[PDB]
This record gives structure tokens, C-alpha cells and sequence, in this order.
RNA sequence: CGACGCUAGCGU
RNA sequence: ACGCUAGCGUCG
């Protein structure tokens, strides 16, 4: 590769040792720019002195492949290249992995748990840290903690050769600004929160970007709901009865939209605070009752964005999750008037304008390009799938031929993954989820339709990274209307952005880093200055049917992170399976997942942690707690003898 | 099992 | 400003 000449001026400022944030568009190539950098950097050196950097990637993809890029590149001049991410993060000498080797690929987590556990003395080890997509330092991310170290020896009387850093984003943002001195100020704060005395970016060469980068053309789509209250009709009925079985219980009480949501996750958060006996079959009756009527204000929510089929289907798949005793009286209001349900999700008149209108997108563009390349962004797993049906469920759509892409949780692995995005040179079309954010380097595209997707301005810039070709299309489908206005403001709030990084270049060096300075010791102070067991012995009972787990006593604290049970009669109260994901993650080895004996709710994983094998815990399935940080309480640290 | 980020809604 | 709920994604 031939530098470009803008890459050269990226690079001029950290090449000359200021510490800088490179601002550039996606698909510039920045990756080529840090190698630019990492080099003249460790030849900067003298005989006697060496330089070690350390590169940052938050995403597994992004480090195998920089880790690949580097090793290749920086053999040849006698620069050591190594990595270490989650796999190979345990039982190793970090320490001297880091110490023999000049270049370091490296997830933040693992040097933000090398730090923390003092395996790492000081970041003074590094002459240079490059941050990838370093938009990311801020608030408790990974990168900031990294920095807050940093931050901390630099402010402190502690004396050491503190590291230069880079970072690399297409935005640093403008967090919530309204206007451009509020905008000004929160670039200002990145820039304290990395260091950095200079944002870099393409003036003089602008030309040649452009010409490399195209900006695709964006277009917005404001269409209607449907009107047709059928298919809403009957399960308005089934969720007013599904009240009353409810009601005919608890007695007590104080929409298919967001609101009514929280309120079921609110009802059986009530529900599980209710002789002990009669009591179980109350609790799992509500935990029954709740849950169907959860799961079908989700077929709504579904209804509106997709399908009445897709909506259909997915209680279709749920009761048959269902079967395999009050299950079977619910099944029965369903199959009742499932018969009239099929018939609804079968009539063309009903169908859903914003899927029209889409299906209208998809042909003009395919007809004019048959060639097109295509990403459609969804925001509910669920309704990935819902609209994979109905392409191929679609005669006017057959040309397409439909893959999906999405995150680790029903869940897509990393070698699923991968394994679409080569396919998607087979793939006509891309249905995905926000797995695209930031970026995996994918095929590029000529299409992208974002459908009821909404992002800030950060994922906005990036998105077009698949755009880069002229000539690339953009589309917003929304009937919120809403979603419109929001997508408004991040094109303003991106004109917010380059305005002031314009108007912050312009100020005189030392200037600024004095003004940093300013940010960097406000920040400490406020961070140092943010920072009672209760050792009686507590029940823990199962959120579903209230049977006994264990007692506080039992429960032991591994690294202070994860708890677990010791006794063989916690061994008679669950069962397990063993779910697909044999991965080992941190000092643990995932191998089945655990169940109620009594129920079959969720109580947490069985692994495998150094010689024992021991069942591990989660509180929010057994007051209540949604994590063990807010439970209060003699915490035991486990111990291998016992 | 845990941590973290983004978005929407809600509350001091 | 933080906190809570859900969705979504990532990492150990
Ligand atoms: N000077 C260059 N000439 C040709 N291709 C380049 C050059 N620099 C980078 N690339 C290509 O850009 C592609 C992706 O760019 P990338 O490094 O990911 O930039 P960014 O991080 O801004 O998205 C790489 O596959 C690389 O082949
Ligand atoms: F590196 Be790109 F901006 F995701
Ligand atoms: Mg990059
Ligand atoms: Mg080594
Ligand atoms: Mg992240
Ligand atoms: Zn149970």
C-alpha cells in the first residue's frame, strides 16, 4: 500500500509526539495510518532504549485481525508482535508476555484486569498506546478505567515516562449538546479524558479523501400505521382475560407499548414478594399468568413493525416452548381462538403498509441494480427473523436472497458470524442488528435501509462506512414519525461536531493543553471523592416457585465476582443441561446450564474452576435483587479448603 | 456467571 | 447529573 497523502497528514502529529485523537471518516483507511505511526515510533528509539506499544481493540474480530495486520508487517523489521485476548488471557506470565515483546494487540479488559490485580505495575511500561475507536473512553467503558490509571500518575507526585496515546474514531460525538459551545465542551472532555493535545484531521488533502471515501445519499420515509385493529382486537381480549385470572388471585392492581412493559416486569416484581404451601402455587401461577401475558404484549409490539404471521408464529414457537398444570388453561384461551387468528394473518388487505413500502424500496432499487448489494437494520432480534420469512414468504422479493447477522445471547456465535459475512460477497441481503456498529470491515454495499432504527451520531457516521462507493443509498423507514426527528438531530449534532473541532484547531497548542490540564484535575477529585455487612442469615427461595435454594451461609464469593453453593443438599434441589456454548470465559469453563428440580427456572451455570467443579449463581433469579452488588450481606470468600 | 456501552421509557 | 426497567451489542 502506497500512503495516501492524507494519511501522512493524519499521522504528522503523532509522529512528531503529540498525543492526538485522529478524527477521519470510515474506510480512510486508519488502520494504515497507526501502523504509519507505531513504526516511525519504535525507530525514533536509540540503541539502548526500546520502544513498546500497546494497540487497543474492543471487539474480537477487530483484534485478530490488527494482531494479523501487525505481525506481518513488523516482523521483518525486527519488532516482536504479540496478542492476548479472553482465551488466552489465563494462566499465563502477562507480565513478561508484555515485557518481550515490542508490539502489543491487546482488549482493554484484560490490561484493566492486569492493572487491578498488579500483575501490570505501571503504564510507564508503554511508550505508546493507540486507542481503536477511542470514542469509547468515557463513563465505566474499559478505555477509561485504562485511562483513569493513566490520569492518576500523571496528576499524582508519582514520577514515571507516561506513555503517549493516540485514538482513532470517524466521531468523537457531541454527547447531548444543544448547541456548539455545549458541543465544544464535551470534545473537550474526551480529549482530557485521552490526554490528547491535538485532534487530527483531513485539511490540506481533502480532495483525495473524498475521491476514496463517498458520502451515501440519505433518504427518509415517513409511512403510516395500520389501521386494522383485527388481529390487536382478539388479543386485546386475551390479555383483559389473562387480567382477570390474574386478579382472581391477587385481587389487588394499581396497551401493547413500552409502558406496559415495565409494568408486567413490575407486576411479577410484586408477585414475588407475596402458609407456603397454597403460596408456590399462587407465585408460579402469577409467574405463568405474567409471563404469557408479557409475551403477548411482545406479539403487538410485532404486529405493528412486521407480519401478523410473524407475530402468530411467534406465539406459534413460544406455547410450544411452553408444553415440553395452569399452562394448559391459558393453551386453551389461545387454541380457542387461534382458528379466527389464522384465518386474519391470512388476508392481504390487513398486511402492513410500512412492509409495503419497504417491499416498494427493494424492488425499484434491484430492478435498477440487480447487482445491489443490501443491509436492513432491525431493532429486536425477533424481528430479524420475522422479516426473513417474509422475503422469502414474498413472490414480489424472490430475487433477494435473505442472511441474518446478530449478537451472542437464539443467540448467533462468532464462528456463525463470520461464516455469513463471507457468504455475503451467495447473500443477496443482509438482515441484521447493531452487531454492524463500529465496524467488522464487511462487503460493502450500495443499499442500506435502516428500518424504525434509531442511533446516535457516532453509529450514524459510522453506518456509512458501508457506503463508501458512489452512488450508495441510504433509507429511514419510521411511521413513528418521531424517529425522523431524532435521526434530524444527529445530522445536526455531526455539523455540531466538525464546527468545533474546526474552532478548537484553531486555538494555539499549550493553550488547549493547558485547558485539558483543567479538565483531567476537575475530573480526578470528583472521581476520587464518589467512593455495612449485614451478617444475618437470609433464605434464598426461587423466583419462580418459591422453593428453598440455600441460606446466605452457604453461598462462598469466587474473586469477589461470582458466587456459588457448598453442600450436597443444594445438589438435590436443581437439575442441569448442557447448553451449546463450551467456551471458557475468564478462569471458569462454561459446560451445562442449571434448572429448578421441583419448574425448571434459570438459577445460573454449572463450570468447571480450577480442580472443583461447582454450580454458580445469579441473584436476580432468587426482596429482590437485580445483581449481587446491591445484596448486602457477610460476603465469604471461597476457600479450597473446606 | 460477571462487567461494560448504546437506545427508548420511567423516577429523586 | 445519577438510579431503575426493557431492547440491543460487546468484552472478561
Ligand atoms: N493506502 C491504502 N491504499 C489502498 N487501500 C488501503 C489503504 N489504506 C487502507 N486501505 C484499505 O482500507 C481498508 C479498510 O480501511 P480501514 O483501515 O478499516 O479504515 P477505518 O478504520 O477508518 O475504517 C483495508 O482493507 C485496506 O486494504
Ligand atoms: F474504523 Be471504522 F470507523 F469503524
Ligand atoms: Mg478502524
Ligand atoms: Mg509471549
Ligand atoms: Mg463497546
Ligand atoms: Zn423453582
Amino acid at each position: 500500500f502506497k500512503p495516501r497523502n492524507y494519511q501522512l497528514e493524519l499521522a504528522l502529529p503523532a509522529m512528531k509526539g503529540k498525543n492526538t485523537i485522529i478524527c477521519a471518516p470510515t474506510g480512510c483507511g486508519k488502520t494504515f495510518v497507526s501502523l504509519l505511526i507505531c513504526e516511525h515510533h519504535l525507530k525514533k528509539f536509540p540503541q539502548g532504549q526500546k520502544g513498546k506499544v500497546v494497540f487497543f481493540a474492543n471487539q474480537i474480530p477487530v483484534y485478530e485481525q490488527q494482531k494479523s495486520v501487525f505481525s506481518k508487517y513488523f516482523e521483518r523489521h525486527g519488532y516482536r508482535v504479540t496478542g492476548i485476548s479472553g482465551a488466552t488471557a489465563e494462566n499465563v506470565p502477562v507480565e513478561q508476555i508484555v515485557e518481550n515483546n515490542d508490539i502489543i494487540i491487546l482488549t482493554p479488559q484484560i490490561l484493566v484486569n492486569n492493572l487491578k490485580k498488579g500483575t501490570i505495575p505501571s503504564l510507564s511500561i508503554f511508550t505508546l498506546m493507540i486507542f481503536d475507536e477511542c470514542h469509547n473512553t468515557s463513563k465505566q467503558h474499559p478505555y477509561n478505567m485504562i485511562m483513569f490509571n493513566y490520569l492518576d500518575q500523571k496528576l499524582g507526585g508519582s514520577s514515571g515516562p507516561l506513555p503517549q496515546v493516540i485514538g482513532l474514531t470517524a466521531s468523537v460525538g457531541v454527547g447531548d449538546a444543544k448547541n456548539t459551545d455545549e458541543a465544544l465542551d464535551y470534545i473537550c472532555k474526551l480529549c482530557a479524558s485521552l490526554d490528547a493535545s491535538v485532534i487530527a484531521t483531513v485539511k490540506h488533502n481533502l480532495e483525495e479523501l473524498e475521491q476514496v471515501v463517498y458520502k451515501p445519499q440519505k433518504f427518509f420515509r415517513k409511512v403510516e400505521s395500520r389501521i386494522s385493529d383485527k388481529f390487536k382486537y382478539i388479543i386485546a381480549q386475551l390479555m383483559r382475560d389473562t387480567e382477570s385470572l390474574a386478579k382472581r388471585i391477587c385481587k389487588d392492581l394499581e396497551f401493547g407499548t413500552q409502558k406496559y412493559e415495565q409494568w408486567i416486569v413490575t407486576v411479577q416484581k410484586a408477585c414475588m414478594v407475596f402458609d407456603k404451601d397454597e403460596e408456590s402455587r399462587i407465585c408460579k401461577a402469577l409467574f405463568l399468568y405474567t409471563s404469557h401475558l408479557r409475551k403477548y404484549n411482545d406479539a403487538l409490539i410485532i404486529s405493528e413493525h412486521a407480519r401478523m404471521k410473524d407475530a402468530l408464529d411467534y406465539l406459534k414457537d413460544f406455547f410450544s416452548n411452553v408444553r415440553a398444570e395452569i399452562e394448559q388453561d391459558l393453551t386453551q384461551r389461545f387454541e380457542e381462538k387461534l382458528q379466527e387468528l389464522e384465518s386474519v394473518s391470512r388476508d392481504p388487505s390487513n398486511e402492513n403498509p410500512k412492509l409495503e413500502d419497504l417491499c416498494f424500496i427493494l424492488q425499484e432499487e434491484y430492478h435498477l441494480n440487480p447487482e445491489t448489494i443490501t443491509i436492513l437494520f432491525v431493532k429486536t432480534r425477533a424481528l430479524v427473523d420475522a422479516l426473513k420469512n417474509w422475503i422469502e414468504g414474498n413472490p414480489k422479493l424472490s430475487f433477494l436472497k435473505p442472511g441474518i447477522l446478530t449478537g451472542r445471547g437464539t443467540g448467533m456465535t462468532l464462528p456463525a458470524q463470520k461464516c455469513i459475512l463471507d457468504a455475503f460477497k451467495d447473500h443477496n441481503i443482509l438482515i441484521a442488528t447493531s452487531v454492524a456498529d463500529e465496524g467488522i470491515d464487511i462487503a460493502q454495499c450500495n443499499l442500506v435501509i435502516l428500518y424504525e432504527y434509531v442511533g446516535n451520531v457516532i453509529k450514524m457516521i459510522q453506518t456509512r462506512g458501508r457506503g463508501r462507493a458512489r452512488g450508495s443509498k441510504c433509507f429511514l423507514l419510521t411511521s413513528n414519525a418521531g424517529v425522523i426527528e431524532k435521526e434530524q438531530i444527529n445530522m445536526y449534532k455531526e455539523k455540531m461536531m466538525n464546527d468545533s473541532i474546526l474552532r478548537l484547531q484553531t486555538w494555539d497548542e499549550a493553550v488547549f493543553r493547558e485547558k485539558i490540564l483543567h479538565i483531567q484535575t476537575h475530573e480526578k477529585f470528583i472521581r476520587d471523592s464518589q467512593e455495612v455487612p449485614d451478617k444475618e442469615n437470609k433464605k434464598l427461595l426461587c423466583r419462580k416457585c418459591k422453593a428453598l435454594a440455600c441460606y446466605t451461609a452457604d453461598v462462598r464469593v469466587i474473586e469477589e465476582c461470582h458466587y456459588t453453593v457448598l453442600g450436597d443438599a443444594f445438589k438435590e434441589c436443581f437439575v442441569s443441561r448442557p447448553h451449546p456454548k463450551p467456551k471458557q470465559f475468564s478462569s471458569f469453563e462454561k459446560r451445562a446450564k442449571i434448572f429448578c428440580a421441583r419448574c425448571s427456572h434459570d438459577w445460573g451455570i454449572h463450570v468447571k474452576y480450577k480442580t472443583f467443579e461447582i454450580p454458580v449463581i445469579k441473584i436476580e433469579s432468587f426482596t429482590l435483587y437485580s445483581k449481587w452488588k446491591d445484596f448486602h450481606f457477610e460476603k465469604i470468600p471461597f476457600d479450597p479448603a473446606e
